[PDB]
């Protein structure tokens, strides 16, 4: 780039790219924010369920079950902590860099864009005033002033243009960084989550769950048997009640 | 149980237990429903993020990045499917049995409770009418009728009492079943989720992510270097613009 016309032309293309960048990255921000919120809500719900299972012993019903519930509550508490760790990492390694891109970087672009537009308006006004004053008989003073304002407004325009162009050039790098960092952060958090979660979901736990399954089928069978007893008891009491 | 007084006394204790049961199981229903909703929202958000990454190639910016994004989108698509499978299993193996306990079983208890209360009101009315008619000179007809209504209202009362007591007895079993089944269903779904998820988060993926990390530090360095160039370009153009 050697001059303002080539620079201004390239500025415009960079500004159009920044537009497409903003749109896509805003959509990515939003999708990621949904992952973030859902994962925080899941951590909280998982933890609350474990907490409720611990409270079973505190219910007063006018031991085997309390122990089974304690064992479930321990495993769930472990899973809840995997979810909580993931949530935390997701905030820091995924949400932060995508939020910083939208709230700091895309914002800087808009700000510098409008500073440049006003500088531009101002120079346009100086050029208009020069045109107005060119059409009349005048003294040196206002003629010197109006020329001078053209020079100083153009310089202001060029300087603000360059601040804007620098940020738009830098945006080309920031875009790449802000795409890859949060995806890397997300994947790294997930590897830890799945490995830690998988590692305590073991063969002992499988034995435990197999035994629960058997205890459930047992209760069902005892239930059906006792329903027959109650039906007999009902017939007896019908007789005895008259 | 041999007679109505012992039965009615025991009915009352079973009814008090059913109350404590309803309260706790309603709290469990609610906690589990939150896990359910959060996990469905997480599946959807994860899938949408992968879908957006696939759309990058379709953005028009006035190749290396598109390939990196495709590789991320594939791994995330795999994780999204783990989440979707879990969601489905959670509906069927956790939500259903706890919902059925609240919507079918606790509802049956309330229904049979009120049928018995009305039968009870009705017999109370028959006893009251007998009392009223005991106090006057009357013919056989209304005296036979009022005695007869006492017998038939008591029988109705006893029958509705026994339907209620049967369901309350059955509830003692259903409570155990409805606690253990959804916890078993939840844990079994999670074992599959963590194992399937963990198993494709491999050493090849670690290599990929390590390379991303390096590509990010590279972009940052290129950025800082190019910012220096742009600052020099800016100084040059300031001169050339006047």
């Amino acid at each position: 780039l050697e001059d303002s016309p080539q620079t201004r032309s390239l500025l415009g293309v960079f500004e159009e790219d920044a537009t497409a960048i903003s749109n896509y990255m805003n959509q990515l921000y939003q999708a990621m924010h949904r992952i973030y919120d859902a994962q925080n809500e899941l951590s909280a719900a998982t933890h609350l369920t474990s907490k409720l299972l611990k409270e079973y012993e505190k219910q007063r019903f006018p031991e085997v079950m309390s122990s089974t519930l304690q064992q479930f509550s321990k495993v769930i508490d472990e899973l809840s902590s995997c979810h909580a760790v993931l949530s935390t990492q997701l905030a820091d390694a995924m949400m932060f860099p995508i939020t910083q891109f939208k709230e700091r970087d895309l914002k800087e672009i808009l700000t510098l864009k409008e500073v440049f537009q006003i500088a531009s308006n101002d120079h346009d006004a100086a050029i208009n005033r020069y045109s107005r004053l060119s059409k009349k008989r005048e003294n040196d003073k206002v003629k010197y002033e109006v020329t001078e304002d053209v020079y100083t407004s153009r310089k202001k325009q060029h300087q603000t243009m360059m601040h804007y162009f620098c940020a738009l050039n830098t945006l080309q790098y920031k875009k790449k960084i802000a795409l890859l960092e949060p995806l890397l952060g997300y994947m790294q958090a997930q590897i830890s989550f799945f490995k830690m979660g998988s590692e305590n979901l073991n063969e002992q736990l499988e034995e435990f769950l197999a035994n629960i399954g058997t205890s459930v089928q047992n209760v069902r069978r005892e239930m059906d048997s006792d329903i027959e007893t109650m039906q007999q008891t009902i017939e007896d009491l019908e007789v005895a009640s008259d």
